[PDB]
């Protein structure tokens, strides 16, 4: 209890510290686009950015072996530039939220078909989500304790019609406020997942009775913990985007991995995207029991995972799992998924720093690395009509004096946001 | 049928004229939009485009003028000239390449065996197929089965070291026996494409694909589609360059979106195409399955779907003949129907709908782009600045009248 009394003292403080390294990141930010709006900057460059990356693709165009580049002039490039700066800012308060908040979100999200609703399932021991052979879940399916809904085992299904986007519908939800959400029971579930023309998010009130709670994870009695059922990649564009936008919003993805087709170019998609911020995330990979060249089936997904994210690889022994339940409580042990069970629970639980705050110190140290990358670039480069030219010498030595001193700042932040110790369980 | 290959002739006669023309016209549009940008629009609004439609995404991320607009869509000219010249070489070739493509793991390589009722492509549960496999009739290389396998650093990307294979250049190629086969088809950091030389003597010609002795047929075997951004491209790529498509589907998975794309793309010049529904026998709600692969090809392509019988298949035949397969039977003798016999619909009716679609886009681009000089900063800049606009306007007047007409001589090519 000592020990779990100094990770919540430890968790507390530095939980105040990356608050306000995101409060002065996004100062940083807001200087940026404060001074691109007045004078463009240079973004053209011929070694790349973590976040901050403009790349520009023709829908229904693929480049072979092309130039890209596209040799778009400066001040054009800088007004698309902008789109780059309000999608961070966004993130940024994501991830401000995130860490105010003290409960953790698990996302299982994954291509079509590869299990994660039966992996929902498993974790709650009870056939709760549908599961189907064809694509099934079409729907956000976020399961909580029915603490928060006054014990009632109930689903809330939450429209799309209250709000333009999917984001603010969702925040609109309030157990307060009815008509943001029609009641249904938890038997019309097959019926209700299928409709994302219809539902933005299905709020599933559940009681973990089954199993105690020494061992249960909604039921902890240490964290809130959120369970959220992602709809399938590779099925549709927007569906796809809708899954890239929810992962900036949860605090723990949990990636599930079909043995056959190893890692996916959809699922690589999402990972790479995911790893701007999560370092660390799970790999859960099912309808392994079908493979029959198991060994070499097990170094091709360990090797695509050492390049997606080598922190996961090099902490394998609690991030990569391959379990075969498929679609409880039965008198075979099943060790695959009690192991990653009490991997997950050890993560959740125990590493508080880890599990919540890591997301947030590993975005700001790739955002500020970029912004100093941007700096140096500007600074090289602004060293570098006649009438006209007397006020185009005079700004350029009114915003060399701007990136010198962004410069300063985010090497400077860089540093201390190093400082910060999430690693300490 | 003396009479009828005699109006093939004179239509792949007529084709190649309206492609050397239209071939012109896309030079002009993309020499005038480099001296002076062309008004375009981004999103869909009203009267869109079927080819030269100018979308755009900020890659890893639910404005843009003139000047920078021209630029993007100057790319997208070269990608319809890069298409019309692989659609050109398709015309002068007699034969017909057919493409057998799809997902990962959707049985593709395995399709190609039973074509040939001959385990020679190699098969696996997890993926295999990286480098494109095509398969020929032993009989253009003097009767020698053998694999000729084209190495990816003779040439700087892998286009050019396809087109620069020539069995009499030594070394341009690798000889390989057929045995190695699954030793060559995992290197794509190596190969572009190999050559694969077989006899199709295990049936008759009345029943056999290659040999045939009526159209020349090559097989080709492609890698999955979702699995690299680089492989995924060079297949939207090799599409441009063959005939036919037999898209794999995977039963339980119908077309995801990485299929989607392909079909979405191949539909601007292929009405027509196969569809294969292999792991049929695993389904447990086949009903609900069918119903759902029928409904995409409806809005995928509605040319398919009329002809459903003919081109959407679902067969069992798989992996794990050394005993006949009726629903296999259907696909073989459709496809044979397809190659052999209809082969105006399946060899010159893609140059002809590509053709009609492009021509339509340029009428638009250039009346759009007509109307909107005839609508208006230093004394300098303005005297210029008029004259530019007065030399476009005279521009997009020629091709308007140009490609006007040129749409009624492609329309007046008769196929049926
Ligand atoms: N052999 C085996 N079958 C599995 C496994 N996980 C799921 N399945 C089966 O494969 C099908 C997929 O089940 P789902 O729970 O719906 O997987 P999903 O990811 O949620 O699929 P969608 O929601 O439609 O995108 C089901 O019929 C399961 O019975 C597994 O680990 N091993
Ligand atoms: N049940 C069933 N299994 C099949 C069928 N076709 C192939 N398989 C099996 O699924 C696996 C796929 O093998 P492949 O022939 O290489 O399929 P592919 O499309 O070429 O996959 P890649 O080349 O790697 O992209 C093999 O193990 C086959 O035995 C089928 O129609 N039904
Ligand atoms: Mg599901
Ligand atoms: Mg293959
Ligand atoms: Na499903
Ligand atoms: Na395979």
């Amino acid at each position: 209890s000592i020990s779990s009394q100094l990770s919540q003292w430890n968790y507390n403080n530095n939980r105040v510290l990356l608050k306000r390294s995101i409060l002065k990141t996004q100062a940083f930010m807001d200087q940026l686009q404060e001074e691109n709006n007045i004078r463009p900057i240079f973004i053209a460059a011929n070694e790349k950015l973590h976040v901050l990356q403009l790349n520009i693709k023709l829908d229904g165009q693929y480049n072979t072996k092309e130039k890209n580049g596209f040799n778009i002039e400066k001040k054009a490039l800088s007004k698309l530039f902008h789109s780059q700066i309000v999608s961070v800012t966004n993130h940024l308060n994501a991830l401000k939220k995130r860490v105010d908040d003290v409960s953790s979100k698990v996302f299982i999200t994954g291509d079509v078909n590869t299990g994660k609703s039966a992996l929902c399932n498993s974790l709650l021991k009870q056939r709760l989500l549908p599961e189907d052979q064809l694509p099934c879940t079409n729907v956000f399916s976020e399961i909580l304790e029915a603490r928060e809904n006054d014990g009632i085992e109930e689903v809330h299904a939450i429209p799309l019609n209250i709000a333009p986007t999917l984001k603010e519908a969702i925040d609109m939800y309030s157990i307060q406020n009815p008509k943001t959400y029609e009641i249904h029971t938890l038997k019309e579930l097959p019926d209700l997942v299928p409709q994302n023309g219809k539902y933005a998010l299905l709020k599933i009130y559940i009681k973990d009775d089954k199993r105690p709670a020494s061992t249960s994870l909604l039921r902890n009695g240490t964290v809130d913990i959120s369970l959220i059922d992602s709809p399938g990649l590779n099925m549709d564009s927007l569906q796809t985007a809708e899954v890239m936008s929810r992962q900036e919003e949860i605090d723990l993805v949990i990636f599930v991995v079909n043995a056959e087709n190893q890692l996916t170019l959809s699922a690589k998609e999402f990972i790479s995207l995911a790893s701007r911020e999560k370092k660390l995330m799970f790999f859960v990979v099912k309808k392994f029991d079908k493979i029959r060249d198991k060994q070499r089936c097990k170094e091709l997904i360990l090797k695509q995972i050492r390049d997606l994210s080598p922190e996961t690889y090099k902490r394998a022994a609690d991030f990569v799992h391959f379990v075969s339940k498929n679609g409880y409580s039965s008198s075979d042990p099943d060790p695959d998924f009690d192991s990653l069970e009490d991997s997950l629970r050890n993560f959740v639980l125990k590493k508080r720093s880890l599990s919540k705050l890591l997301p947030a110190k590993t975005y700001l140290s790739k955002l500020l690395s970029d912004i100093i990358m941007i700096s140096k670039s500007n600074m090289k480069m602004y060293s570098e009509t006649k009438k006209e030219l007397e006020n185009k010498k005079e700004s350029n030595l009114l915003s060399i004096k701007f990136f010198q001193s962004l410069y300063e700042g985010t090497v400077a932040q860089k540093l201390m946001v190093e400082e910060i110790n999430l690693d300490i369980d």
